[PDB]
């Protein structure tokens, strides 16, 4: 037993990280087959970033303006193209450590593992959720751009995030591996608001199930609720509305514990309206919202990769 | 910026995990060079575990009683020996994926990454602290025994933990890689108390420094304190005493922020005596104690491996 914020094993992704330099800018790239993917702003100067014309800027570059290094091996770039906000560098060598992979776009509230890297070398791994406002609360320093987020399914690495930038609130924004930003953001150095952040209700319920599975039960009550009345209360506390599809994805945890989804929502309703009165759930004084229902099922049933 | 509970990249360790079967018991082993290490209780029946004579039990076993599998590859065991609480199986093949490694014994309050595995296959990675009472608050299910904890230094994997058992409070106990238990425990199915758990004071201070580095400063005050008077207050709240050597290891964070260690202790003293009054630090309502000073420096300066 026990319940931890657990990341996927990172080995498959480590073998894909490389260093990309253009001009005086060095960041990370992802080397899959014979293509290296990295943020397109590797091509800009400080000055360019206030209002860049990435089309015109990339036209001025040649293949030899890009130095890709995999370890001590300098890779030769044989072609460059732009796909939305990511640059794709064709190299003369396919990565032998390429895994079964796919590019996926995650939805708000889904979780992924981040392999934080600097100079093409991994520094650490952690689990994040895509917030409802399409930011992530990561840990990234200067040089971390091009670090990626991923999930594993059986043997297939699903890449879902590439890191691009930090907001003045300290949160992080980036793209999928097709180069489209999560959220309203554009890669230009201007003020760009993230929306209101809300709490990921379906994940809080998943975590309350995890708590029950681990023997923390004090918050279960005799009350129940309809889904509409639950949402009436939850929206007052800036929680995302719970949908019938969320109720269905919590089905496995409901069946395993014997606690109906709407009975768990009645427990969450009382926690919101009265607090925890100095008590904790799974050691935490705040309600946790960065575990999805599938995360709880994987961790409490022992799925391997 | 940002601050996350970050594990080391796990790739070097993944290539070392194998499955070990003896009788009807299957668990994980660690394959380094031509030796596989695993918990010695792989040799016991249910019935044996109330009072096992591991010497006599191992004498009854032969090399062929042990099935070691690395992927689909069945490894041939050519010799077996016991070192304290771990079994060492000699195999006819050195692991090609063996890294520069060493076995280390960590001290209470130090942190490490756990690669949780089942059937010799990794399921996930997370960061843990060795509690002052020599337990860890892990996430381990049936089949996770033989999973290992490790740190990385440059290119060297320092193995420090092998998982053996779970206590009725839900916490976990195991050995170093020389087979000696952390804490007072013995591998027998009897009631064995863990001592009082205390809060790792030097780590809380490290995390308050991390908060300052990330712009959370509301808890800084004009007060200061001697180290003895701080300890007088901290021991009332079941915090470990802070030593002059702890003060020295916080030196780097003090210098980087310009806040003397005893000034930060004065802030911690006020937090303990008055609470947070509904405020948070780095998003948490409770004081975090599972980041060491070196963990904070590595994460906020970007050390790679
Ligand atoms: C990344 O490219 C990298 O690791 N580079 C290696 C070291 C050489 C780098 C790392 C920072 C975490 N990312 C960036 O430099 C991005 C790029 C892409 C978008 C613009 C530039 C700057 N940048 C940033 O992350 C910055 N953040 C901002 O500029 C915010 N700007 C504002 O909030 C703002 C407010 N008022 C006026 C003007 N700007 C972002 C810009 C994009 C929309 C969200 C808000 C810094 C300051 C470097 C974190
Ligand atoms: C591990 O070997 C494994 O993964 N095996 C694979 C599936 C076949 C296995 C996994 C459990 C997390 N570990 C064990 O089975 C260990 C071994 C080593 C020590 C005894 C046995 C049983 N065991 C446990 O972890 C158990 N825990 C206990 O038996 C506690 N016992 C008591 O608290 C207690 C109280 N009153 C009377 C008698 N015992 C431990 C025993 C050791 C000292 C600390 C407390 C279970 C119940 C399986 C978690």
């Amino acid at each position: 037993s026990g319940f931890r914020k657990m990341a996927f094993p990172s080995g498959k992704v480590e073998g894909c990280m490389v260093q990309v330099t253009c001009g005086t800018t060095t960041l990370n790239g992802l080397w899959l087959d014979d293509v290296v993917y990295c943020p397109r702003h590797v091509i800009c100067t400080s000055e360019d970033m206030l209002n860049p014309n990435y089309e015109d800027l990339l036209i001025r570059k040649s293949n030899h303006n890009f130095l890709v290094q995999a370890g001590n091996v300098q890779l030769r770039v044989i072609g460059h193209s732009m796909q939305n906000c990511v640059l794709k560098l064709k190299v003369d060598t396919a990565n032998p450590k390429t895994p079964k992979y796919k590019f996926v776009r995650i939805q708000p509230g889904q979780t992924f593992s981040v392999l934080a890297c600097y100079n093409g070398s991994p520094s650490g791994v952690y689990q994040c959720a895509m917030r409802p406002n399409f930011t992530i609360k990561g840990s990234f320093l200067n040089g971390s751009c091009g670090s990626v987020g991923f999930n594993i399914d059986y043997d297939c690495v699903s890449f879902c995030y590439m890191h691009h930038m930090e907001l003045p609130t300290g949160v992080h924004a980036g793209t999928d591996l097709e180069g489209n930003f999560y959220g309203p953001f554009v890669d230009r150095q201007t003020a760009q608001a993230a929306g209101t952040d809300t709490t990921i209700t379906v994940n809080v319920l998943a975590w309350l199930y995890a708590a029950v599975i681990n023997g923390d039960r004090w918050f279960l009550n005799r009350f129940t609720t309809t889904l509409n009345d639950f949402n009436l209360v939850a929206m007052k506390y800036n929680y995302e509305p719970l949908t019938q599809d969320h109720v269905d994805i919590l089905g496995p945890l409901s069946a395993q514990t014997g606690i109906a989804v709407l009975d768990m929502c009645a427990s969450l309703k009382e926690l919101l309206q009265n607090g925890m009165n100095g008590r904790t759930i799974l050691g935490s004084a705040l309600l946790e919202d960065e575990f999805t229902p599938f995360d709880v099922v994987r961790q409490c049933s022992g799925v391997t990769f």
